[PDB]
């Protein structure tokens, strides 16, 4: 039994999460927190763009989570967010997932949320987002997938019909020999790992 | 100008990213993003996409005689094929300021086990593809990695949409028991520079050893 909430400024971008009952996903307009008829200000030391201010995002913390609660952070600058990851939350009673626009939140608040829960500001990829909405899409369906109830590269599937457009399905995979097609299937996945992800195999990046 | 097109058997998924186009861009002609159900170009009564894997094993893998047709009609010689999929290559900062000057990106969007890899072999007898990876983690299916291209593409794109950076802060400037770092309201802006650096590098090495 899974709880998770997700707290944005733009909750209407959140909706892909409907395409249950083990786990609940709800979404949270920030601005709900705020009293003034700004959520974000110009950074401390100065440089380009906006930061968001801890104060509307401590109100709202503070309603949504609770000393059992681990707080999900996309940020480029995270941890890796990876599949070891995703196992571990994956046994987690509550996430939530706090997401940033402009150039991200102030960090006292990932700092004043440590010292009542458990923090992990993550990243998911080395690529630049606008925001975290789409970073918490990524995490949902990742972590999702391995609740209960719910290495190598994987090498090239194939199904009808076994010629197509002139290109035939390998051999191997129409001959019912299992161990033949074990291992076709590893040297496959050997082949691409090495092509595609040298450094799975503890080799150097291209 | 950038033509976006993604076909997938979950359209829905894909509506936020439309609706996060600012239409300025769109009524200046700079982007135009379309979303497509596969399903349109299933041959059956029962709108087959998928059926088992030669060789056995989980799962299901998705038919090549409708994505064949598929991207016939989508693609053209011009096209970047784009093809989320756990075993791609690695898609990168570099690689989305490569694919933001392209004319048109096609994304198929896979699900169950993934696409039968004839489809992509033989698109590439005529146009450029790349199958791509946004992480190390497996999702349910190509749609969130579309999000995610599309997004981290668009935003380089002008007027659309090494180190880690350190902490930011704003006001106020004392929060929960929390000051702001005062050498950021010190006005020595070399000063301020070296914080920043040496933030950076001290995250860096916690956060991401591999990046030195
Ligand atoms: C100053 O450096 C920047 C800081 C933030 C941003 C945009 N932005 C704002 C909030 C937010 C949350 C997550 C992410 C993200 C995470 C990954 N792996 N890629 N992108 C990006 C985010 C741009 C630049
Ligand atoms: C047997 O190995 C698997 C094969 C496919 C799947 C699910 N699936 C189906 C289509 C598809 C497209 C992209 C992705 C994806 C990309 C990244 N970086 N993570 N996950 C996942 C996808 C699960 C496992």
């Amino acid at each position: 039994s899974m709880k998770i909430d997700v707290v944005t400024i733009f909750p209407e971008y959140l909706q892909p999460v409907r395409q249950a009952g083990l786990v609940d996903v709800a979404v949270h307009d920030l601005r709900r927190w705020t009293h003034d008829v700004s959520v974000d200000d110009s950074p401390y030391g100065g440089g380009p763009g906006m930061v968001m201010k801890p104060t509307v995002w401590g109100d709202a913390l503070d309603e949504i989570c609770t000393s059992e609660t681990l707080l999900v952070v996309p940020t480029p600058a995270g941890y890796p967010f990876t599949q070891e990851t995703a196992w571990q939350w994956s046994t987690e009673d509550h996430l939530v997932i706090a997401c940033g626009r402009y150039e991200g939140i102030d960090q006292r608040v990932a700092d004043d949320a440590a010292t009542r829960m458990r923090v992990r500001e993550v990243s998911i990829g080395d690529y630049v987002l606008n925001g975290g909405e789409a970073a918490a899409l990524v995490i949902i369906e990742a972590v999702l997938r391995l609740v209960p109830g719910v290495s190598l590269l994987e090498g090239p599937s194939y199904t009808r019909p076994p010629s197509w457009r002139g290109m035939d399905v390998p051999p191997v995979l129409l001959s019912g020999d299992h161990a033949k097609i074990a291992a076709w299937r590893a040297e496959q996945s050997r082949q691409r790992t090495i092509e595609r992800r040298p450094d799975l195999l503890g080799f150097d990046s291209p």
